[PDB]
């Protein structure tokens, strides 16, 4: 359960090397940062406020992407669960990301799995 | 700040959005078919100029659906009409385990709810 992630900060990171850390409380609110790694995209090394929802196993959380160091007009929400994968935990999400390309608006799909990280020295 | 959508299916929705770009609210799923209809459900989500991203988990203590789902779209100004544009993940529990389905919405601005 993301109850387990409770009352603490947890970290998480993505395959294209973006990090998450996130605060779960018992009534399963999810807020966080969000430092945006991937490549090919703007807003990159600066932390995005995060908010979403855990019910269970399942969680849903949301990125606007402005945070005053930079601007990328846009927005990203992912939706997924928890799942056990040896013995990590991660995250397995799809995601979409609405932003303005110069065609027009535009809404770009994908994937992103999210690894727990444990507190490093 | 404070205003109501309705999409294709009939699910409703009212939003706030604060003074940080923070938006709060409920939901209410109306979509033939699915689990956690005519029941409000906790909405939050962020905002940035005309773009948007929000989380529901089906979960209030009447309905657990065991399931969350994420939207993100754009609003846009169609002369008298305002609509928000969205794609949608709903990530739930299957017959095979977890899950994810792909899907669309469009969410007309309601005036004054008729
Ligand atoms: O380029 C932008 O408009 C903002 C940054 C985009 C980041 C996307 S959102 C989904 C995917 N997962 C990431 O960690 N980064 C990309
Ligand atoms: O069946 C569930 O697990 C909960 C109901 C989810 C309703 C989906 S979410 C996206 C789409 N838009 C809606 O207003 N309803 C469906």
């Amino acid at each position: 359960d993301f109850s387990s992630i409770a009352s603490a900060s947890s970290s998480w990171q993505n395959q294209s090397g973006s990090t998450m850390i996130i605060q779960v409380d018992s009534f399963g609110n999810v807020s966080g940062q969000y430092v945006n790694r991937a490549q090919g995209t703007g807003c990159q090394n600066s932390p995005y406020p995060l908010t979403g929802r855990v019910n269970g196993t399942f969680i849903a959380f949301s990125v606007g992407w402005n945070n005053s160091t930079e601007n990328c007009n846009s927005a990203t929400g992912w939706t997924g669960y928890a799942q056990v994968n040896g013995n990590n935990t991660e995250i397995v999400t799809s995601w979409n990301l609405a932003y303005e390309g110069g065609s027009g608006p535009a809404i770009e799909q994908g994937q992103d799995t999210f690894q727990y990280v444990p507190t490093t020295e």
